[PDB]
Parts: structure tokens; C-alpha cells; sequence
């Protein structure tokens, strides 16, 4: 929920500017596509109250179920982030602009990969001959949205299969897991109210021992 | 409700830009009309709490009714998305711009399909002779809205027929289905409160066994 | 209420653009005036909880009353939509622009019906001689608002007559109808609470039969 | 309340454009001043729950009082609409622009009534000689606001007189009217709860007769 | 409260345009200063629930007190309206612009009163010689704000005196008035609940007499 | 509270325009600094429920205390208004612009006091020689803010002294005052409920005497 | 809280304009940095309900503790105001602009201190030779933010030390202080309810003595 | 929470302007990156209610645990501030602009470090030869975002490790700590209600001793 809402609204606040240099284009875009997905995965494992308990008095089946159910909810931000990035076209445009068919709809090996690398940067682009900048753009942003929809499809067709076979699920392990998660909470609330009554008997003997001073 | 509201507000956030190339126009528009409808269908089956139970101790009539009633609610986003796409004209304009009567209200086979393909792109369009760009536009966007209203009509005239004959419906199967859906919930709430009382008797023996340490 | 509010706010979101062609003008405007009214009528019959029950153990008088009262509420969107369309003038301007007195306040049969057809389109209009475009506009939008007020009047003078004679109404049939509509609801709420008690006696025997496994 | 709020906010949404033609000016303005007041009167009679009951077992004095009190609340929109229309000046400007003193603060009978008729239309007005357009405007909009304030005065000085003499009022008829309006409501609420208990005894015999099927 | 809030927010919605003609200036401004104050006075008498009761079984002292206390609350809009009108300067500028010292800080009797009358109208003003238009303005709007503050002072110094002597007040008449205003309300609430019990005994005999029809 | 909030938000709604004339500058600014403070003082005395009771059965000490505590709360708007007026600089700029050192940072006695008087009016100022208009401004608005801060200081250093000595205060008179203010309220609430029970015994005899008419 | 929120939002409403004169620059900025801090200190002492009680029956230790705890909360606005003023740079720019190294990154003693003094005033600055105005600005606003951060650091490193040693604190004096602050409140609420019962016995004898008049 | 929200919204209110001078660039940026993180750390220790209690009757293990858990929550603002500063590029651009490869994608040692230092300042930059200013920018802002993501990764991969080994944690010390934190609160609430009852017995003897004065 909030994790998935902070994944799409964290994309618009982060500015994508790319170097438009013939070697840094691909390296910069590969890392601004893979790293923040990997950060939203670890930030979903860290922030549920079972990461330490799995880190023995519990059956191996109950651990395997309680682990695989832990990861599957961490995969909602890593998937919503990669989809909004491919449906935008900025990351795909910078990484692949240097390899575009200039003969169809359109100098050594250098002087051309250095000219084509400035396509995503409108104020730097000089070579408006050999290619209109809006013809190379608007063609790489369509190949990017064909992949952004093939990813949402194959990913939704896979979350459907893991609700019909339900691997790593047995009713014996699903029941034993739901019981132990209840024992955790009740033992907590019982401990607190036993701490606020064994202390309240020492409070009354401390106050009247300190009400000895300010009464004379 | 929310599924249908996320279907119309997901259309304005997604930008439709099309390639304006004489072969990619039709392929790009066919997929930006069919794929996200197919994604909103699977995303409605996956997110109701009966997809696994249907995946035997239950009568075949009760399964067939509980299945056909499951799909019919998944068809509200796929229909609202295809209707708003045809009532906008952008998808129809790009896919059919290459085949427009240039003699009425108006070079080899090439040099013409490549000139006509840039009609939806105002900054790329060169051939302002042989056709005004706002005369070819404003004529394809009217054929698109005649189909967008013929689709809302024939689709509303079909949701009316399936409320008067009510196929795959019998009162015997409608009653048996509503009963089993109640047994699911009551067995759930009875299980939990039996788990928070069989554990609460072991809590009191654990706390005083751990209140053995911090009292001496 | 909501149906009537979704009828006026659905008019501003839908863009009226017309072809300004000498044959498509009238056909396009006739269908963008008649079809969405017909869609809001069927969408009011479909969405009340009596369309199937009327589709025999009930008196014929009670059916006729319960039918005619069903349609009269479906007529609030079809009337509010046709009124806002005539009080705007866009639909009337495109359908009748080709037949306007050019002699009063102002070439074969063609070259004139093709010149006059571009009046509603300001960027396409060439023939600024023989007619100022704002003189032909501002004269068709006044004939359109005389009809838009004659329609709201004759329609409000008819909803007044069907509250003073009240056809298809008898106190015998109005009373029998209000009773059967109460029997529908009470039989529903009685069925549910009988389903959550006959099942709750089988739940207790299932849980302790499944509390046999995770206790040893 | 709401009727009076929908009367002033319905004036700003409706656009006043007038033909600026030497014969349609007066006819168009006479109807855009008289018709929507007449529509707000019938729309206040239709929408109170006594229009049918007055359409005999009741004294003639009680009917006359209950009728005259019915109309007086329907007169709050027809008066607020005519006042906001005269305090704006647009309707008065178009209907009387053709008859303005051009000698004071300033061609056959035609060529002058056709020149003066375009005063309310700034883009059509040609005859900027013989009259400045803002001198003929700003003089007809002051005669319009002297009448708009003489109407609010004489109308408020009349609602004051019909609260001090109180015609068609007698304490005998005011008391008999307030009693019959209470008998209407109590007989309604008594009928419903007698319909949900005579039916609830047939529900229990229908459910267990339909709980005969899904129990074996 | 609301009357005083509708008095200041009704001033900004009403547009002050004045004729800038040498005879209509003073007449137009005298009436747009005196009439709407007189309308807000009668609209405060009409809308309190004692205007008819004063229009005999009650002592003359109790009537005189209950009348003079009735007017004093009607004087809050007539005073807030005249103050905001003088603190704005538009009404004072148009009525007195024709009589301004043109020798200090600066043609027959006509040709001068007709030139000076267009000072409040910036687009009509021709005589920018003999006077700068912003020098005649900005001098009449300062004499207008010296009077607008002398009016708020002498009016607040008078509402202070009528809270220290308190004319037309005696404790005998203030007590008799507060008692009769309580007898009005209690006799109302006692009448209603006596009307909903004498009718409820006839309802039960009507329903079972009409439950005679729809039971056989 | 509200009085102090209506004192600062009443300053921005009132427009300060000054005459820029060599004699009206000082008189206009002296009155737009002193009068509205004097109006907010009398408007705080008038609007507390003790102004009449002080206008004898009460000790002289109790009156003197209840008077001096009455004024001190009326001094919060007169002080917040004079401070915001000096911290703005407009009033100080117009009243003293005619006497500014034109030799330092820079014609008879006239022709100079009439040239300097137009400094606060940017569109009227002619003498841009002998002085830049933004050099005479920006120097009078700094002397105005040195006085606006010396006033807030000496006024806050005086509200601190009258909370440490507390003149016109004795605990005998503070206690007698708080008691009489309680007797006022309790005698009020006791009077009302004695008026709604001595009248309720006459209501029952009036209703059944008027239920004599509409029952036969 | 509110005092600290009114300290930062009172800075943006007050306009900093400085004279840009070679002697008034430093004096104006020294007072617009020191005075409003001193006003927010006295305005925090005045507005807590202990300033008079400290102005004897109470131990000297309890007074010293209750005084030093009184000042420490008055220091939150004086510190937040001086920090936001140094982190803005306007006050530092005007006071030190006259002494800036014009040789590094760049006429008698006069003609130079009078040229440099107009740096903070962009419309007055003439000497754009010998110095770019944005080079002298942007260098004084960096020395101002190095001091604004050294002040927030040394001030936060001092509020940390006075929470670890806690001077003027003893548990005997902290306990005696918290008790006397409770006796103040309980003696207040006990006094009031004793004033509304000794008066309520005289009310009943006054009302029936005044119900003697309006009953005959 | 609020500390972390005041860390990111305090970054946009503080303006980063840098000197663009060849020696102040690095010193200014090193301090606007390190100091406010150090201020948000001390401002998190100071504002929790245990900083004094740790400044002996408590076991050493319980102190070490209660200290290390105190710091870890103070590290959420210092980490969110350093991350948003590196993901923006302004601090990295000014500190390293003087050392940029001008040969790749592009005078003594001086005249070059003084030319390159003005890159972050667009209005001061002169040397648009030898380097385009948007080519040196857009290359330093990409090296800055590779470090801003390597910091969020290595910092999130470290908060994951300290939730799986959990150093400085033992269940004996975690239990003893949670108990003492409960004894603190209960001894507080017990002290107050013992102070409002030992005082309430002296109040009744003071009031009637002061009700001796104002009763005679
Ligand atoms: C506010 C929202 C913003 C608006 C929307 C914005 C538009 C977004 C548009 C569309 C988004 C729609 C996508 C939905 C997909 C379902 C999510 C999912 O997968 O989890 C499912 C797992 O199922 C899987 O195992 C599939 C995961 C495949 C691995 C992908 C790795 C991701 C990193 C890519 C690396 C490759 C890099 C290479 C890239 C070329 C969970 O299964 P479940 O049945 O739900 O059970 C859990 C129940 N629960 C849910 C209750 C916990
Ligand atoms: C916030 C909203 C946004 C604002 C509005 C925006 C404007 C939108 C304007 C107008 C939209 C109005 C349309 C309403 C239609 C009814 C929906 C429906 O069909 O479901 C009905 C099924 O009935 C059917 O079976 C018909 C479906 C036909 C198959 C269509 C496939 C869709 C993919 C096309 C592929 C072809 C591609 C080729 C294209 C050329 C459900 O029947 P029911 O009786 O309701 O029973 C269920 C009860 N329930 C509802 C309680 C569950
Ligand atoms: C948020 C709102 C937006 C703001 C306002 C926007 C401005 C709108 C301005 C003005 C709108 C005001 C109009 C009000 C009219 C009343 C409605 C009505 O008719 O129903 C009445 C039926 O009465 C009839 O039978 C008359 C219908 C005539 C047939 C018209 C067909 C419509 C399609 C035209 C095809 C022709 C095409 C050719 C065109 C040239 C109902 O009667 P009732 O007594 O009420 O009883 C029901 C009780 N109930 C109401 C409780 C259920
Ligand atoms: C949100 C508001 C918008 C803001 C304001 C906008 C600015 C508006 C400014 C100002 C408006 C102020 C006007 C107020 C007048 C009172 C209303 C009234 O008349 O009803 C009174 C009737 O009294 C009458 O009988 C007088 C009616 C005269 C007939 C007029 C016909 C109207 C059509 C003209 C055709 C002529 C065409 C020719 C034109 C040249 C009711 O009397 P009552 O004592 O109240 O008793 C009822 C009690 N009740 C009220 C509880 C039910
Ligand atoms: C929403 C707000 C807007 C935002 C802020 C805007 C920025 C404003 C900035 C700053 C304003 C801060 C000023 C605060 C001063 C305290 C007020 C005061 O004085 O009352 C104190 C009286 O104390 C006195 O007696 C001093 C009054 C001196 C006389 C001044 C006359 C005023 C007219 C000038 C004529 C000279 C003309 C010549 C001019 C050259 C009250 O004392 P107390 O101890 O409080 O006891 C009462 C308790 N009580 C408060 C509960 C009732
Ligand atoms: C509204 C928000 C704004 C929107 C977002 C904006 C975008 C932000 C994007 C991304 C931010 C995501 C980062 C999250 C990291 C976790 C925080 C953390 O570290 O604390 C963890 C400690 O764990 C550690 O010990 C690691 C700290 C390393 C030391 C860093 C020093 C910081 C100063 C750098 C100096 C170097 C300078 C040199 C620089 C080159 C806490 O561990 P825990 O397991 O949680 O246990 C505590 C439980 N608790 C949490 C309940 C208390």
C-alpha cells in the first residue's frame, strides 16, 4: 500500500538527467533501473516484524511458509517501479540512442556515436542533419512502451498462477503459522500489565517516603 | 468501483505518442488497445477471495454459478477502457491515417504512405499540400466517435438482456452458494478466538517463569 | 440524483468536434443527440433492483403500476442531457449551417454547400466574403436557445400534469405494491441469520477436529 | 433555499449572446426574461408533497389556505431571477439598443436601425462614427440598474405588507391545516411497521420450506 | 451576523459603473447609496418572528420595548453598507467630479461640465489638458475617506450612548417581555405532540380497515 | 482575539492612497492613524456585558477594579493597529515627504514643496532631477520602521510592568468581583426555567380550549 | 510551539529594505537583528501564569528553580529568529557591504563608501565597473551562512549540556514546586463552585420577589 | 517520523548558493554537507525523555542496551539529509567544478581555476569557449547520483544486518529495560493524584477563611 504509493511518487521527485556521452549513457541507465528496485526489496524485508524471528523449536515447514510469504509482499514496489520506468521512455532513450538506424528514417565510427549520444539532450544536439531529433525520439519511446506492456502482462499472468497452484502451501503449515503469530501478541499484552502492577506496589512506598520531606 | 475508477484515470496518466511510421502505426495502436484491457481482466480475477477455491465436495451447479458471477464483475474495467479509448480518437487516428481519401477533401505507393503517416505528428508533417492536416484530422476523429457510441450502446443493450433472462442462474444454486460463503467467514472468526485462549494459558506460565529472572 | 449529475458532467468531458463536411454534418449531429440519451435510459432500468422480478403469482394491476413507476425515474437523465445540448448551440450549429440565409445579413449548388459547411470550424473557414463567420454564428445559436427553452417548458408543464391526474395509479395497487416490496427485504435478512447459525454448529466440530493436528 | 441558490447560479452558467439583428433583438430578450421565471414557478409547485392532495372531505377554508401558502414559496426563484437579470444590463442592452438618442451624446430608417443593432456585439460593430460604443453602452446599463433597484424595492415593500395583514389567514384554518399535516405522517409510519410484521410471519415458513432443499 | 455578512459581500458582486454624463451622475449615485440601505432595513423587519404579533391584551409598555428592540438589529446592514460605500470612493467620485477646482492643481459653462463628467471613465476622458485624470481622482477619493471615517466614528459614538442610558428600557417591561416570548414557544411544542396522539388513535382504525383489502 | 485579528486584516482591505498635495498630505495621514484606533477602543467597551452595569449597592473598590480591567482588553486592537501602520511606511512617507534633505543624497519655497509632495505617487512625480524617487523612498521607510520597533518595545516593556506591580488590584476586591459575576449568571438561568413552567400550566388550558373547535 | 511558529512566520511578513546609505546601513541592521529578539523574550515572560507570583512564605530554593525554568522556554523564539535572519543573508549584506575586498574579485575615501553602499539595492547601484553586483553579493551571503550554521551548532551543543548536568535542579525543589502548582488549581475550582451555591440561595428569593410584579 | 519529515522539507527552504570562487567552493560545500547532519543528531538525543537518566542502582547491561537503542533512532534524519543532498547534485557541482576534464568533451594554473569556478553560476560564467556550461554540468550531476544511490544501498544493506544479528541485545536486558520504563510512568501518575488530595483538604479551610470577608 504505502510502500507501493511511495514507489511511484518517488519516481517523479527524482530527476532523470542523463550524461549524453558515448560511454556513460548505458552505464548510467542500467544503474538507475536496477538499484532502486533492489533498495525497495530490502526496505520491505527490514520493515515487517518477523525478519529477526527467522534469523530450533519450530518445524521446518512452518519456517519455509513464513519466509516465502514474507518476500511476496516485498515484490510490489520493485515491480511497480520497473513498470513506470519503462512506460516513460527516458531510461530506454538514453541507453540505446547511440545504436539507432539512421539510414531508415534519417563520418568514422567516432564523430557519429558522439553525435548520436546527444539525442536525449535537446540543447546540446548539433547534428540536426542526418536525423531529425523528434524522429529518433518518438521511435525509441515506442519500443520502450511495447516492453513496458509486455512486462506488466507477463508479470500479471504470473501472479495469477501463484494463486491457483499456491506452491509452498499446505493447510497444516498455514494453520500452525497463524497460531504462533497469535501467541506472540498475547504474550506481549500479558507481560505489560504484569509490569504495571508489580511496580505499582513499590510506587506507593516510594511516594510516602518522599512525601516525608515536603510535609514538615 | 475503484477498479473502474483506476481504469479511466490510468488512461490520462499514460501518454499516447505514436511513431508516425508507415508500418509501426497499426501495430503500435493494436497493442495499446488490446493489452491493458486484458491486464485489467486478470487483475480482477486475481483480487477476489475465490480464485483459489475454484482451482470434489461441492456440487457442479454451485461451481458453475460461482464462476460465471466471478467474471462478470471483471468486465467493468475492460469495457470502460475500450470506450474511453474510442471516444478520444488518438488510437484510431494513428492506425488508419495512412489510408484516407485524399481525392475527396484534398507520387508512387511510397512517398505517399510515408507522407500520410505523419498526420498525427504536427511537428513532423511536411506535406501540407495535397491535404490540410486539420482536414484529415477532424474526419478520422468523427468515424472514431461513431464507433465509440455504437460500442457503448451494443454493450449496454447486452447487460440489459443478462438481467432479464439471467442465464446460468437457478434459485437452488443461488441459495446453496450464499450459504457456503457464510460458512467460510464463521469458521474463520471461530478459529481465531480459539487460538487466543489456548495460547493465553501458556503465556501466564511463561511470564512468571521469566519474571523469575528480573526479580532477584 | 447521481444519474442526473453524471448526465451533465459527462457532457463537458466529451468533446464535440464536428466534421464540417457537406454530408457528414447532419448525420454526425443527429447521432450525438439521440444515442447517449438512449444509453442513459437503459442504464437506469438496468440499475434498479426490480428489472428481473418483472421479467403469475402477482396481480396484473400491481405489475403495471410497478412498471410505469420504474420508467419515470429513468427519464431524468435523458431530459437533462437533451436540454443542455440545445442550450449550448454546438450541435444545432453544425447540422444546419449548410442551410442559412446568405442574402439576409450576408457559385453553383456545390462550391457553396462546401463553403458554408466550414462555418463551425474557424481555422478551416475560407469564405469570409459573402458572410462574416460571427454573423452566421450568433444567429444559429439563438434559434437553438429558443428551442432549448421551449423544450424545458413543455417538459416541465408535462411533469406537472402527471402529478395532478396521476394515471396508472389506484390506492389499492399502490398499497399492494408497497407491501410486497417490504416482504422482499425481510425475507432476505431472515435468510442470512439462519445461515450463520446452522453453519456455526458445524464450525465447532471442524476446528477441534483440526485442532487435533497442531496440538501434538 | 436550494431553489433560490439554483436560480442565481443557473444564470452564470447560461450564456447570454444576442443576435444583434434589428428584429430578433427584442423577441430574443423578451423570452430570455420571462420563460425561465415561469419554469422555476412550476418547478416549485411540482416538488412539494401537496400538489396531488389539492388536485370533498376537507373544509373549503382549509384548502384555500393550504393553496395560497403553497404558491408564496414558489415565488422566491422567479423574483431572484428577474432581479439579477435587470441588475446585469445585458438583456436591457440588446432589446433597447436600436432606440437610443444618437443626437444627445453622439441615413434612412434602415442603415441606422441595422447599424445600432450591433452595439452589444463589439466585434461586429462598424459604425464607430456617430456614436462611441462605450457611450451607448454605460448609458443603457444605468437605466437598467435604476429599474433593477425599483423592482427589489417594490417587491420587498410588498412582502412586508403580506406579513402584517396576512390575507387568507384565520387561526381556525391555520390550526385545522397543521393537524391534518400531522395525520398524514403518522398514518404513514404506522402502515410500514404493520407491513414488516405481517410479512415476517410468512418469511419463517418460506425459509424452512426452502431450507428443505439444501440440507439433504 | 449573516445579514451583515451579506451586506458587505453583496457590494463587491454589484458593479458600480456610472454614466459619466453631466446630469445623470448625481441622480445615479444618490440612488445607489440610499436604496439598498432601505432594502436591507425592511429585509430585517420582515425576517424576525414578531412582525405580525405587533401588527389589546398586552400592556403598552411591553409593545414599545419589543418594537424599539426590533429595529436596532435591522440597523447593522444599513450602517455597514453606507460605510463601505464611502470608504471606496467610487460613488463620491462620480457625483462630485463635475464640480472640482480646476484652477488649483490643474470654454463656456457647457463644454466644461461635459468634459469634467468623464473623469471617472478612463476610456472616455478626452480633456487630459487642463487636468491630469489621476490628479482629479486621488483628490476626490480622499475627501470621500474623510467622510467615511467621520461616519464610522459618530455612529460608534452613538451605539455607545444607547448602552449607558438605555432609553425605552425599564426592568418591569424587560421582564414581562422575556416571559411572553417563552409562552409562545411552549404553547407551540405542546400543541404538536397533542396533534400526533389524537391522530394516532384514528390511524390504527384506518390501517386495519385498509388491511381488509390486500389480505384476501 | 477576534478583535485583534479583525484589526490587522482590516488594514489590508482598506486602501491607503494619499493626495500628494502640499497641504493635504499631513492632515490626511494624521487622521488615518488616529481615528480607527479610537474606533476599535469604543468598539471593545460597547461589546462586553458590563458597560451598562457600571453606568449604589456595590462597594467603590469593586467598581474601580471592574472598570480598569475592562479597558485593558480594549487596548489590544488600538496597539496592534498603530504598530502595523508604522511598520509599513506608507503613512510616514506621505506626511513627511515634503520635508526631506534634498542636499544630502540629492526654485522658491513653492515649486519645491509642490514637487516634493508627489514622491509617494509614482505616476505623478515629475521632478526626477534633484532627487531619485527611490532614494527619497527607502529613506523615509527606514525612519518609519525604527519608530515602529521602538513602539512595540516600549509598549511590551509596559505590559510587563503592569503584571508585576498590578495596580488597582487587591485580593479583597478581586474576590468580591468574581462572586458578583457569578450571581449574575445563576439568577439568569433560574429565571428562565421558572418562566417555562408557570406558562406551561396555562398552555394545557389554552390548547384543549382551542381543541374544542377542530374536533366537532 | 505557537510562539516559535509566530517567530518564523513573522519574519516573512516583515519586509527588510535597507537604506543603502554609507552610515545608516550598519545602524539599521543592528537594530533589526537585536530588537525583535528582545521583544519575543519579554512576550514569553508576560504570557505565562507565574510572572506575578514571583514578583516570603515560599522557600528560596523553590523560587530559584521556578524562575530559571521560566526563562528557558522564553528562549525558543529569540533563538529561532536570530538563526533564520543569519541564514537569509539580507541583514549581513547591508551592514557589511561597505567593507568588501574590491581588489580580490573586482577615488577618495568618499565616492567609494558611497558607491559600495548601494550594492544591496539593485536599481540604485551605479558602479557596475570595479565590481559586478552579483560577485559582491553571493560572497557576503556565504559568510553569512557560515555564521548561521555555527550559531545553530553552538546553540544546540549548549541545550544538550543543560540536559545532562541540569543546573539549578534538586529533586527536593522539583517536588516542592510541582506540589504548589497543584494547590493553585484546586483552590481555584473549589472557590467557584462555592460561589455558585451561596448565590443560588439568594436567587430564588429575588425571582419570586420579582415574580410578584408580572403576575397581577 | 516528524524528525525525518522536517529533515527533507528543511532542505528545500534553505537556499544553496555557492560562492563560485576558486578556494571557497570546497570549504563552503564541505560544511553545508556535514554540519546540519550533526545538528539533527544532537537534536534527537536532546528530545527523548532518557538523556538525563543515563547521565549506580542499575545494571551495566541495562544501561548499554538503553543507550545504543537511543542513538539508532537519531540516525534517521542524518541519513535522509545526506542522501537528498547527493541526489540533487548542487553540493557536488560546486566543490568539484574546478577539477574537471576539459580536454575530454571540451592559460596558466590561474586564469583557468578561476574560469572553471564560475560553472555553477550561470550569470557569472564567461568562458563559454573551451567548455559548454551544460556539458560540464550534466556530467558532474551524474557522478553525484551514482554516489547518492551507492549510499542509500550500502546504508540499507546495513540496517538489514542489524536486524538479524541484533548486537548489544540480550533477552534478559531487553526485559529488565521494558520494566523500568513502566515504573517511571506509574510513579508519576501516582504522585500527582496524591498531590491533588493532600492539597484539597487545605483548600476548604482557606476558602471559608476567605469567605469570612466578603459575607459581612
Ligand atoms: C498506487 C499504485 C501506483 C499506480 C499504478 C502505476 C502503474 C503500474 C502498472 C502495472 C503494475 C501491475 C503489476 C502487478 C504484478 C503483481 C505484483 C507481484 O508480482 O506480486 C505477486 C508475486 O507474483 C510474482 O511472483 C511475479 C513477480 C515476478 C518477478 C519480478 C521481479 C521484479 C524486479 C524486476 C527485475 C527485472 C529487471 C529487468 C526489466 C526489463 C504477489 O502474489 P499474490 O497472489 O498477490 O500473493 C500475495 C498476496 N498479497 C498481495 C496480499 C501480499
Ligand atoms: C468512474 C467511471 C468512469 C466514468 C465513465 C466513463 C465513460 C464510460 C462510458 C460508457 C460505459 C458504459 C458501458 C456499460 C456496460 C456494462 C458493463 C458490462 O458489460 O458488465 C455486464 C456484463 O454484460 C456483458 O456481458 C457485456 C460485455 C460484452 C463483452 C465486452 C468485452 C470487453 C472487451 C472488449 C474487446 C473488444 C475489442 C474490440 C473493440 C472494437 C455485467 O452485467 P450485470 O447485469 O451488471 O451483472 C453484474 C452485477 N454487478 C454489476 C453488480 C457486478
Ligand atoms: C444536477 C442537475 C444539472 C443542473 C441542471 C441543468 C439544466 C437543466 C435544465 C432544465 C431541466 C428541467 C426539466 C425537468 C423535466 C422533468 C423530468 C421528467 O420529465 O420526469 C417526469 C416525467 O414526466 C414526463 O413524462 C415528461 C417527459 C417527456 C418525454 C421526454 C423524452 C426525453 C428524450 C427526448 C427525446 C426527444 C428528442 C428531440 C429533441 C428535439 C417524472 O415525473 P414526476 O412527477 O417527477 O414523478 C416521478 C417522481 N420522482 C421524480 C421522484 C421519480
Ligand atoms: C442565495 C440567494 C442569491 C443572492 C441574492 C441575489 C440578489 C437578489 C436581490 C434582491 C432580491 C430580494 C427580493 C425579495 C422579495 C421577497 C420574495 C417574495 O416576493 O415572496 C413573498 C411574497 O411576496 C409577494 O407576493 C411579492 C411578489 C410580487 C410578484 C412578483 C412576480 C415575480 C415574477 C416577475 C414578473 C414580472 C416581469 C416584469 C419585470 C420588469 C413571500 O412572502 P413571505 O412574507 O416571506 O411569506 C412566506 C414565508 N416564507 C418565505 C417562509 C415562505
Ligand atoms: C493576530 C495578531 C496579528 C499579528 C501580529 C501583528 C504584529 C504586531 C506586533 C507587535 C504588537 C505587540 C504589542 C503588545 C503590547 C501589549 C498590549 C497592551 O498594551 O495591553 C496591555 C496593557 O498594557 C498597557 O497599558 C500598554 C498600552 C500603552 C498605551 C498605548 C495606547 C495605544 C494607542 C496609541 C496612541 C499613540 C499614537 C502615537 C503613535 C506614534 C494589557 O496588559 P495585560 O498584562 O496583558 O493584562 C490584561 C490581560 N489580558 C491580556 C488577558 C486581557
Ligand atoms: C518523509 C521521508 C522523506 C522521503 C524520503 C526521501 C528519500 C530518502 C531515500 C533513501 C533513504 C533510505 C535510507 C534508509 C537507511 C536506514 C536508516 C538507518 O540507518 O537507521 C538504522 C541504523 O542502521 C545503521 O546503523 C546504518 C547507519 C550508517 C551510518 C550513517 C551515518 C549518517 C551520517 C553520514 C556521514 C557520512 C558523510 C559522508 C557522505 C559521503 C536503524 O536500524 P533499525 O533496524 O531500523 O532499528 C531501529 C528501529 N527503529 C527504526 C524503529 C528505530
Amino acid at each position: 500500500g504505502i510502500m507501493a504509493l511511495a514507489s511511484a511518487q518517488m519516481y517523479s521527485a527524482f530527476d532523470f538527467n542523463c550524461p549524453c556521452l558515448p560511454g556513460y549513457n548505458a552505464a548510467y541507465s542500467a544503474g538507475i533501473l536496477l538499484a532502486p528496485p533492489l533498495v525497495l526489496f530490502l526496505l520491505g524485508l527490514v520493515m515487517n516484524n518477523n525478519v529477526s524471528m527467522l534469523a530450533r523449536a519450530k518445524d521446518p515447514a512452518v519456517l519455509r511458509y513464513m519466509f516465502c510469504s514474507m518476500a511476496q509482499r516485498a515484490l510490489w514496489a520493485p515491480v511497480v517501479w520497473v513498470a513506470v520506468t519503462l512506460l516513460d521512455g527516458k531510461c530506454f532513450l538514453c541507453a540505446f540512442c547511440t545504436a539507432v538506424p539512421v539510414s531508415a528514417l534519417g563520418l568514422p565510427a567516432p564523430e557519429l556515436a558522439r553525435l548520436l549520444a546527444r539525442v536525449p539532450c535537446p540543447e546540446i544536439y548539433d547534428g540536426d542533419w542526418l536525423l531529425a531529433r523528434e524522429v529518433a525520439v518518438r521511435y525509441l519511446r515506442c519500443i520502450s512502451q511495447a516492453l513496458g506492456w509486455s512486462f506488466v502482462l507477463l508479470t500479471t499472468l504470473l501472479a495469477f498462477v501463484v494463486r491457483s497452484v499456491r506452491p509452498c502451501f499446505t493447510q497444516a503449515a498455514f494453520l500452525k503459522s497463524k497460531y504462533w503469530s497469535h501467541y506472540i501478541d498475547i504474550e506481549r499484552k500479558l507481560f505489560d500489565e504484569t509490569c504495571t502492577e508489580h511496580a505499582k506496589a513499590f510506587a506507593k512506598v516510594c511516594i510516602q517516603q518522599f512525601f516525608e520531606a515536603m510535609n514538615h
